[PDB]
């Protein structure tokens, strides 16, 4: 294997014409041919005018962005273009596809969380940015207009969902969109608040501390990120951190150069879907989950070598390891996929 060229991606704000002309561009002056392009979030991903209601944005400036003509086949994403959730979404198809999903042809959302397989690499993602009165607040399901100040709102439950992940093997890359906590502090952070005095106040306090237990646990080779809107570089232990601007604007986009450890198609991670089965029973209900009643890591305890071998089988067989895209509807996707995670998890016959 010879390489593999990834770019990663800031904030999108919904300009995907231009995103993909800056890709192309490079494509042509490098001579470098792109595997596939990685984004750290505000994906406004708005089907019609009815999604209006679930972005929040002041009135003054919303507006429906580019996604829209790629959702109607108008334009065509010239690559696999995986994304997490920021803060300028169409939130409630997002929440239709919290267990992740393609929102069109080569856009794929990782959802709430997950890591994902391609070619070889681990990749987790973790949407949404903090703030801490909703940390430990449900999903409501089907979405409303009233939660479009909440909806966006990173919860505490990703760390039980992700900290196992990194036990078997190293996660490759890690996205999230706001930066993790005090990493600020990691790097040239005189520099940047000569660009950004306003940083200066929060100190080595800004960003979320989600994502920077989540950091400290899974210790990726990368963590990305985006929505400061300026570039930034940190060196955490053996964790690269990369802080990406927004298209338009300078330093929104850069490049991985990999090893191409294998060529795969997009995948689901074998460990996370271990983990997405076993916490079935905290997400039983449909219109509230998950049940804090339930305890997720009490949960993941029961996972064996054995049982997981049985899980992944079944998976393969009702759903299969590649992930492929989906013509249902968003809320249809919701249903079917958390009918075979609940088939699944019933077959395994737990006490
Ligand atoms: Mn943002
Ligand atoms: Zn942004």
């Amino acid at each position: 294997g010879g390489g593999q060229h990834i770019a990663i991606v800031g904030c999108v704000h919904g300009k995907y014409r231009e995103m993909y002309r800056q890709l192309s561009e490079y494509e042509k002056s490098t001579g470098k041919e792109i595997s596939f392009v990685i984004c750290t979030g505000d994906m406004q991903t708005l089907r019609y005018e009815a999604d209006l209601v679930y972005l929040k944005v002041p009135p003054k400036y919303k507006q429906m962005g580019d996604f829209h003509l790629y959702y109607e086949g108008k334009e065509k994403a010239p690559y696999l273009t995986l994304f997490i959730g920021g803060n300028h979404e169409s939130s409630n198809v997002l929440l239709h596809l919290y267990n992740g999903g393609f929102v069109c042809f080569n856009m794929y959302y990782l959802g709430v969380c997950s890591c994902i397989n391609i070619n070889g690499l681990r990749i987790v993602g973790v949407s949404g940015i903090y703030k801490s009165f909703d940390e430990k607040k449900p999903y409501t399901y089907p979405p409303s207009p009233n939660d479009v100040v909440s909806l966006f709102h990173t919860r505490n439950y990703v760390i039980q969902m992700l900290s196992n992940l990194s036990q078997s093997s190293q996660i490759d890359i890690s996205l999230s969109h706001d930066w993790p906590q005090g990493i600020v502090m990691k790097g040239n952070y005189k520099q940047l608040y000569r660009f950004q005095p306003g940083f200066k106040k929060d100190g080595a306090s800004l960003g979320s501390p989600i994502n920077k237990v989540i950091l400290n646990t899974l210790k990726p080779k990368y963590w990305i990120s985006g929505h400061m809107h300026c570039e930034y570089h940190a060196e955490e232990g053996p964790t690269h951190f990369i802080a990406l601007g927004k298209i338009g604007y300078k330093n929104a986009i850069s490049y991985l150069d990999l090893p191409l450890k294998q060529k795969t198609d997009l995948e689901y991670d074998k460990d996370w879907v271990c983990n997405l089965i076993m916490t079935w029973p905290a997400f039983s209900n449909k219109a509230q989950f998950p049940d804090l009643s339930y305890s997720i890591s009490e949960l993941l305890s029961k996972r064996t070598k054995e049982l997981d071998k049985k899980i992944i089988e079944l998976w393969e067989k009702y759903i299969g390891l590649k992930i492929i895209y989906d013509s249902d509807t968003f809320d249809i996707q919701f249903t079917s996929r958390r009918f075979y995670i609940e088939k699944i998890y019933n077959e395994l016959n737990i006490n």
